[PDB]
């Protein structure tokens, strides 16, 4: 069975868009969280993985519904929390589902716009007891490393940058044969990281009790030089029949985590010169030299990293009570208590050091504070009968209430004399001091029904009214209707048509706004001065939720007398009433740069969704495979407004750029046409400041003979279109091999790594791909020659830095093997990231939602063996 | 059965002083927490109340042992832990046993000096599931109130005062008749509380599993105008056979509580002069006058209380879990660990008002939190087995280990403009910003044996190995060795006979005391300043734990057919290695005004306990009945000095004393023989400073003609000598009634109110009892004149201020009667502190340890009526 919300349906009866992970997909993920273990496992759902211990995955379902908060809606045990999926045990989750057409995600009405995502924790079952202990230990190491001039080699091009602009060059570098080789940053940075997990439990069952005891251990070392991540968890459940008309249930959790690292940064390690010793004669940290111009200004990212040192711990704690009274046989009641509370703590310490470019002459303490409680109250009727033995009606209806309050404190201090001993008693300077306060509340009203006709017609209809204090005082209530049909053709062995249609709602709007902001301001009387306010940024009470209208249509599938299945999902998703920017007119005392905000906007979306499983071969050899594509198609429709928006500024200009008719974070800038080969041609082309022989030349999209801001055009589209996936099982005596396959085509990234790492302007280190630069006439065709300044803009926004996205990755090959008194006994070996094809030049294909790279955190490889017992 | 640590054993085969009390006598409390609701219930141990809601009760077992911290040790479901008792549910207690011998508590060994209280909570029994619910509500009033003056006595009061000394008095106050009455500041400043609470709970049994799940709820207000607290419970107990070789155990709680109330003070209210209207005309809070000689300095009590606001909020967080492993029929293995975490946060701010006496012109806030974490983890053996059907041999031995941590931090800022919003972002200066940070350690080694024969000796010992990081490095380690001896003369119904003796130790002597303190200093070179530390406070490495040594012997008896039984108890303790202050040779290099201490003090104590109980009365009417009886003594031996120390400041000098061959905290003042009637009686009489008629006339101790410092002797001693209790219970026909009595006489209290509400020397309200003062030659006897300034000194430490402590209390008087488909329904009216019999003047008799009452709470009487379900 499978839970959609306040109930159970079988998946046979399911008449809408509902996926599955069941216990024997996460059984052996060498992974430390539940979200990198799903990747690819779920058909139109994308993740994308972080990297670093301790981080959440980024999880878009059916692509992007707004320019706005997009993320989905995690349910833990009924109660929807914000809680992180890294803080919950991978070793008691027993299946994870996800809503994502509207026809099932309108029973939450005002929050399962962007789908729902529902975690299932294991119970205890009928029987003896039983024992379960599991055991995991992993290395960790980089995939993929860029490869970066020497000391000779960037001698040589300091050299030639200077001399291209006429500037004095250092007076012994001029034998760059001479220097040798240097220091490798990325690989001091790196290390090789060690990972273990622990975990035991015990459970057991009766007729009318069940209990289930849970708890883990895990540490995880970075593949950077300091990073550590440990998590503790506990779990208790428990479910009692006290009488006949009387049973309760109780969740419990209880988990812990720490967090440390210290200062540093990507970026600077892959922009730190060879030719810099990383300590000096008396083992002090080294710097840049006092020339700029020859050493740069760069940090020692070694010194920062091993002196500096920030920390982080967190307490979670989740309860879960449920009651239920049973009236009649066909009557039920049922009432449901959630409480939830998060606490965060942090501590940095920078200790004072004459650092060579920047020196620090104050050390400081910066600790912070944070407290988070959610409540929730669920009550409920649940009413089951049968008529004339052929039609069955189920009716639930009830009301729902959840409010949250937060609060946070933090402080800082100086000085603190002796290093060592650096309480905050000690320091004697205050240096900052602030904190904040805020709470939000939800009302709600639900009721659906449930109608079935011989087992060849079902109707499910729901509608739901939800009222919030986020929203403004003329639209603080509103309704979501849905409704839906699926019958079957059979009463090819079986087929079934499913048709829904339903209207969901987003209000991930924020807090207070509909609160006009006031700063205070003085007015000077004949002899005093009197405090006044300033209205500024007025008030907007018609804000409400964001509407996303949704209609699908599914076909299943049996043939080859039941042994393969096929699943088919056609959805158009539409989006009106999106937050845009509003017009302020000059009449209402404000100015237009007022940040105000109004329900305007649309957008739309729809694709193709496919599954297909093969079970052929049989016998001693048991062969399994299952094959997911998606296709999807991102449109903008209106933005209200006449002129494009221009976000995410890298350099001095902006890349991406909103407008209507196209899809969403497109690409905007130049065209490369080629390079200057001599005068003539420079003087024959269109105008452009700064123009050299060996420059990049620029095509001009409108003919108008000059270079300008008005020749530039989309470059590529960031939201790729094909998603695919493959895997395959084989089992014989014990032996089982795994194989799964994915990857992602259809998408271009924007390497903002290489606008530093190639435009050869500054003090900066480079990669390899400078070598065969532009020294003469005829030497290359691409790679334009090195100047100092770059007085071309030669670094500009183009479709130089654009490279293509698509990738195939093999992701995980596991092996196992089935073996003092004991009952099962298991040895498994897998892989994570073997193996990678793309054209991609760079640390991993993996980037963010809007495919910009810049300094992330590396993707590692992963090689581990498992253990798992069983008394 | 009962519980001594780390196991069970019956009540029959007990060698040691071992006392319980049952489910029967903590059913119908009103009282709040657990510790009130045991006063009088046990002998041996001494309980005080405290009166504030949210507070815990001091608890003192066979007097006082130290002159440092003596309270004793808390044990909660195996846990020690530091938690107060006013956290925990009482509805869900099953039984608490206290350890007094030194036979019993040596299992604890360096802890266990002070007694150990045992708590133990419910847990599921084997049958049907249960369900229970539990309410009651009450009302509470203050018990008595000191009569104050009215307008016109204090004004006649005044007038005389200002005469006397030849000053001015208040031009229109010639006419006290005509000011009227006035306004009480008690009346208005008391008001009648409220407290509700609800409670329900399940549980069931299985022959393999257990469970038990609770909550509960409560809500009171204080008896001043703005005191509230509420409190929320939650637990839940399992109990798991998962094999034949195998179980577990699991115990959690939770708890969270919230604590408001204003600024208030009694001592103020009392002194506040009834001639000044609580508000103005124009509603504005009222002050005193200009003149301080006319109208004083208090400020508004109402004012301060209506306007500031302090809260502070706690949760608490408590696990258990234990596991068994069966090796053999007479072997089996035992493991525990345990978690324990608190958190505190609190809230204060003072808005800006102009107050007449003392305006406040800068409004702040006060935040400050709290964290504590501690845990425990136990592993031990257990033997038992039968040599020859007639010898039984048990054997336990194992380790433990316990370490704790702390932190905390606070600030406040000022300013914040508007009053209404005063978040921490308003203000902009910074006023105090600190914080610290503890922790410590302990190891132990445990062994106990036990032998059988043939029901007629039992042989009992004990020997435990501690280290502690409290410590020095020289007494790192300890052994406290016990042994104990028991039989029966049977083998007049039946007759035992306990004899025992042991060692244990206390290690309560703060962290951190082996370390030296420096203070930063500089010294002055050439041209620069170089930092250097300063030594003082010399370490010392010595410190160790406090050695007890105590011997018991006890009788238990049966009379009349086994009808009614009898306890005697006769106990000797000493103490020796007291930390007392140390000596400093000059040649050390130090001064003899550093805090530095030894183990040097000596103290003994012995007293006789007794316990009668009679079950007299049968067939329809029921009637029962328990004495109790307690005579304690106390007596210092050493305190390695040649000179007294004077200790609780009172005014402007010293009350109690400390002196060798005394007991502990005796008074140490003045005589008073009479009053002076004329200028003849002055002359004749000894010198005396300020000597005038109509004042005290002081005795002189030594023939020396001046009365001086040398003129003091002991005047009381607070701790009292005689503790007794009596209770009766009758039932006939479901209907019952319980009458409990409690009372302890032979101790002094010394009214440190007195010393300003009787000096009239100041501008302070009087009470009744000056009325009928010295105005004239024979007028009175006792109470003398009235004089600003008081130039004899007539309120100095004298016998005058020295009352009779011995009271004797009507505690409680409980009456109840026993009755949908229903099991059981009970409803009960109660009553607390119904009626006192003491010769006090006073708030009440119940006053701290060192007899010193000086504006503490007022103590409620309370009348209540109670109901119980059962599903």
């Amino acid at each position: 069975v499978v839970v959609v919300g306040y109930g159970t349906m079988k998946k046979s009866d399911l008449t809408g868009a509902v996926s599955s992970v069941g216990v024997k997909d996460i059984k052996d993920s060498p992974v430390a969280n539940i979200g990198q273990a799903m990747q690819g496992k779920v058909s139109g759902v994308q993740i994308i993985d972080a990297g670093k211990p301790g981080d959440n995955v980024t999880i878009k379902i059916r692509g992007l519904g707004t320019i706005n908060n997009s993320n989905p809606l995690v349910v833990i045990d009924g109660i929807p929390t914000d809680l992180g999926l890294s803080s919950l045990n991978m070793a008691d989750v027993e299946r994870v589902d996800v809503l994502k057409d509207a026809s099932a995600t309108a029973i939450y009405g005002s929050r399962g716009a962007n789908g729902v995502v529902m975690i299932t924790s294991k119970r205890g079952a009928e029987g003896a007891g039983k024992v379960t202990v599991n055991a995991n230990w992993a290395i960790q190491n980089a995939t993929k490393v860029p490869d970066m001039l020497n000391a000779a080699q960037y001698a040589a091009l300091s050299n030639d940058m200077l001399s291209n602009n006429d500037d004095n060059t250092n007076p012994y570098w001029a034998d760059p044969s001479s220097l040798g080789k240097g220091t490798n940053w990325l690989d001091e940075m790196l290390r090789t990281g060690v990972k273990q997990s622990y975990s035991v439990s015990y459970s057991g069952g009766t007729e009318k009790a069940h209990y289930y005891v849970s708890g883990g251990f895990l540490d995880q070392s970075g593949i950077v030089k300091s990073v550590n991540y440990r998590r503790f968890n506990f779990q208790a459940n428990s479910d009692a029949q006290v009488n006949k008309w009387l049973k309760f249930t109780t969740n419990l959790t209880f988990s812990t985590d720490v967090k440390e690292g210290g200062t540093y940064s990507i970026g600077d390690a892959m922009k730190a010169l060879p030719t810099q010793p990383v300590k000096n004669d008396d083992g002090s940290w080294s710097g840049p030299g006092q020339e700029a111009q020859w050493y740069g200004s760069i940090r020692n990212p070694i010194g920062t990293l091993h002196m500096m040192t920030n920390e982080t711990k967190g307490y979670n704690f989740l309860a879960n009570i449920t009651g239920e009274i049973t009236f009649t046989k066909w009557l039920k009641l049922k009432s449901t208590f959630g409480y939830d509370a998060k606490f965060w703590f942090a501590d940095n310490f920078t200790p004072a050091y004459d650092w060579k470019p920047n020196p620090v002459e104050e050390s400081s303490r910066y600790k912070s504070d944070n407290k988070s409680f959610t409540y929730l109250w669920d009550n409920y009727f649940v009413f089951d009968h049968t008529f004339a033995k052929k039609h069955r009606v189920g009716v639930m209806a009830g009301s729902s209430a959840q409010w949250n309050n937060y609060d946070y404190l933090n402080a800082q201090k100086n000085i603190f004399m002796f290093d060592n001993i650096h309480e905050m008693d000690n320091g004697e300077k205050m240096y900052s001091l602030g904190g904040s306060q805020s709470d939000w509340a939800l009302l709600s009203l639900m009721a659906r029904l449930n109608y079935s006709y011989e087992d060849k017609y079902l109707l499910t209809a729901t509608v739901r009214r939800d009222g919030s204090s986020r929203f403004g005082k003329n639209n603080r209530w509103g309704t979501f209707p849905s409704v839906s049909l699926a019958w079957r053709v059979s009463q090819m062995n079986d087929l079934k048509l499913r048709v829904g249609y339903g209207v969901t709602g987003n209000q991930e709007i924020g807090n207070y706004g509909f609160v006009a902001s006031y700063n205070t301001g003085v007015y000077p009387f004949g002899n005093n001065n009197s405090t006044a306010l300033v209205s500024t940024t007025l008030s907007n009470p018609n804000i409400h939720w964001e509407e996303v209208r949704q209609a699908n249509f599914g076909v299943d599938m049996s043939l080859f007398d039941s042994r393969v299945s096929l699943s088919l999902d056609a959805y158009i998703k539409n989006t009106n009433d999106m937050l845009v920017k509003a017009s302020i007119p000059i009449t209402s005392g404000f100015e237009d740069t007022t940040e105000t905000f109004t329900n305007a906007g649309k957008m739309r979306n729809k694709g193709v969704e496919m599954t297909l499983r093969t079970i052929n071969l049989k016998g001693i050899f048991s062969w399994e495979s299952a094959l997911t594509a998606t296709y999807n198609k991102n449109e903008i429709l209106d933005l209200n407004s006449e002129t494009p928006m221009f976000i995410n500024q890298i350099g001095n200009s902006y890349v991406t750029m909103l407008k209507a008719g196209y899809p969403i974070n497109v690409f905007y800038g130049y065209v490369t046409d080629g390079l200057f080969q001599n005068w003539g041609e420079v003087n024959r082309h269109a105008t452009q400041p700064g123009a050299a022989p060996g420059d990049i030349r620029f095509r001009d999209l409108n003919n108008d003979g000059v270079i300008n801001d008005e020749d530039r055009t989309i470059l590529g589209n960031p939201n790729p279109n094909w998603f695919f996936s493959l895997s395959n099982n084989l089992s014989y005596k014990g032996w089982e091999l795994s194989v799964f396959l994915q990857g992602v085509a259809g998408n271009k990234i924007y390497n903002a790594n290489n606008v530093d790492n190639e435009g050869m302007a500054a003090a900066y280190n480079q990669t390899t791909a400078v070598l065969n630069r532009w020294t003469g006439e005829g030497t290359s065709y691409s790679m334009p020659r090195a100047i100092w300044g770059d007085p071309n803009q030669n670094c500009r926004v183009s479709d130089r830095f654009v490279e293509n996205g698509s990738y195939l990755r093999l992701k995980n090959i596991t092996l196992s093997y089935t073996l003092i008194q004991l009952e099962n006994a298991r040895i498994s070996f897998s892989c994570e990231n073997v193996a990678t094809i793309t054209r991609y030049s760079g640390f991993d294909p993996e980037v963010d939602v809007n495919g910009i790279d810049s300094s992330r955190y590396p993707i590692s490889r992963t090689f581990s063996m498992g253990l798992n017992f069983n008394f």
